[PDB]
């Protein structure tokens, strides 16, 4: 139907969206910290803390994907990717700081998104 062909030009424009507001995201990561997912190899009990890891990588997958239908879902998992660190780690780690700094500094990009996402629809 034309209504489908109007809400995937709707998807594939927020996807485009949010593509670029994963990467400033992730330029607030210069460590990469948060590039990919905690290693099981490396942290075998990781699960038992955490119980739904997230990361950047897993992110793009899933946005290449047309996998998130509106910010809110986006949202969700950047929120997951600081929230697992700042449990996970102790207040007094790199890792603990870099998520309260991804954090910081990624308020004022989503909260332009936010808008982005209101104003075209």
């Amino acid at each position: 139907s034309m209504e489908q062909v109007a809400m995937e030009l709707r998807l594939t424009e927020l996807t485009r969206l949010l593509r670029s507001v994963l990467d400033q995201l992730q330029d607030k990561d210069p460590a990469r910290i948060f590039a990919q997912p905690v290693s099981l190899k490396e942290v075998p009990d990781y699960l038992d803390h955490i119980k739904h890891p997230m990361d950047f990588a897993t992110m793009r997958k899933r946005l290449e994907a047309q996998g998130y239908k509106n910010l809110h879902e986006f949202e969700e998992d950047f929120d997951l990717i600081i929230d697992n660190c700042m449990k996970y780690n102790a207040r007094d780690t790199v890792f603990y700081r870099a998520a309260v700094r991804l954090r910081d500094q990624g308020g004022v990009v989503l909260r332009q998104a936010r808008r982005e996402v209101d104003s075209i629809g």
